[PDB]
């Protein structure tokens, strides 16, 4: 699709790599460096080949022309060394070959933001060669991300953009059959558009939690006080019927496990769908159902699967999402899962090193399993 830094010259030449080291900070120090560990390598390889190096990235949302101490990479530049801050550097900077720098903090630059030209220009201006290897940035347009590239002698991706785009186009343009996605969270209106491109995609389709409650309704079904999005139950019937002229399974909750308030201390109380009375509310799947789930993760070739499919948070809510789990676990798909809370669920039931490719990324993931990223544009459009 686009050009790589592995295949390009880097003798001597300068290279300006693009990483997401935004790392969580409290109180002056560094709380998680996963992201640096991450980002480790592709320094390393640069260096390597005798590279000068000038590391970019962003921290936290400062404002743009005012400097803080509080958004500066400074502990972050202090943790690549055990592994210099530059401060004026769109001015240009020395970098011999070999040993590496990094940029202050991009979005102190005044323009960032809006992707302006003439800075994005004057980035270009620095390096011989752009690498953007920050996918987690790439579904903006930033003079860091979109714009630099746009004007840069030669512009490419680094190897983590490349593992993460891999990972989740190997699963959705050649994906070994049968293709199974799995979709929950709290809302069908922030995951219409995913489900849309997965269906011209899949094979079987699973929807849990907030979006399952739709569609269960949207079909006739009474789920009490269950949370749904009934502005969408029109957009969830008629995608119930474009997945049955498709062909795609679409399997809803046959069974679930309701109760009248949402805490560990309450009757949970599992239920046919028909039998949900007018104050319960739907916070996981039940067994029957999560069997089905069980069929089509172990008869799958490839999984995909983005939001827990019950309230796992609390414990006797948990009991589906921890089955479906170790169901994606268990079997023998390439399995790729992503989302804040999803992570959060795989964190709980320690199953995360379990799964094929586990995506950090959350809004960059989203967007790209939606079928829509400016950062990936441009760096093909230079291939060219
Ligand atoms: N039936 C439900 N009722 C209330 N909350 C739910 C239900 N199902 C899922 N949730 C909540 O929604 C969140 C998952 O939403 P989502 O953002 O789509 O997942 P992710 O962030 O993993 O992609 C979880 O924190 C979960 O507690
Ligand atoms: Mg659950």
């Amino acid at each position: 699709p686009f050009l790589s830094m592995s295949n390009l010259n880097l003798h001597n030449k300068r290279v300006m790599i693009r990483e997401d080291l935004n790392v969580p900070m409290k109180n002056g120090k560094i709380t998680n460096d996963e992201r640096i560990v991450r980002a480790l390598p592709t320094i390393q390889k640069a260096i390597e080949q005798k590279a000068r190096v000038m590391i970019l990235s962003h921290l936290g949302r400062p404002e743009e022309g005012k400097f803080e101490k509080e958004f500066s990479l400074a502990p972050v530049a202090r943790l690549l060394s055990k592994k210099p801050l530059i401060n004026d550097w769109l001015k240009g900077v020395a970098v011999e070959p070999g040993q590496a720098i990094l940029c202050e903090n991009v979005r102190f630059n005044k323009g960032e933001n809006e992707n302006n030209t003439e800075l994005a220009k004057r980035m270009a201006e620095l390096c011989d060669i752009f690498v953007m290897d920050a996918f987690a940035t790439a579904h903006r347009a930033q003079a860091s991300t979109a714009g630099v590239a746009a004007y840069a002698k030669l512009a490419c991706a680094g190897p983590l953009l490349i593992s993460e785009v891999e990972a989740l186009s190997r699963a959705l343009e050649n994906p070994q059959k049968p293709l199974v996605a799995v979709v929950g969270g709290s809302k069908v209106s922030t995951k219409i558009h995913l489900l849309e491109n997965l269906l011209d995609k899949v094979d079987q389709l699973i929807v849990g939690g907030g979006i399952a409650n739709t569609f269960l309704k949207a079909q006739g079904y009474s789920i009490g006080k269950s949370l749904c999005e009934n502005e969408w139950l029109d957009a969830a019937q008629q995608f119930w019927e474009k997945a049955a002229e498709k062909n795609v399974s679409l399997p809803l909750p046959v069974d679930v496990i309701v109760a009248d308030e949402l805490s560990e201390d309450a009757k949970a109380t599992v239920k046919n769908i028909d039998a949900v009375t007018s104050n319960e509310s739907i916070f996981d799947v039940g067994p029957n159902t999560s069997a089905t789930y069980a069929k089509l993760m172990a008869q799958a070739g490839t999984i995909v699967w983005n939001g827990p499919i019950g309230v796992f948070e609390i414990e006797a809510f948990s009991q589906g999402t921890r089955a479906l789990a170790q169901a994606v676990a268990k079997s023998t798909a390439y399995s790729i899962v992503g989302g804040g809370d999803t992570l959060a669920a795989l964190d709980k039931f320690n199953l995360t090193d379990q799964m094929s490719y586990v995506s950090t990324a959350g809004g960059a993931f989203l967007e790209f399993l939606e079928g829509k990223l400016p950062a990936i544009k441009i760096l093909t459009q230079r291939a060219k």
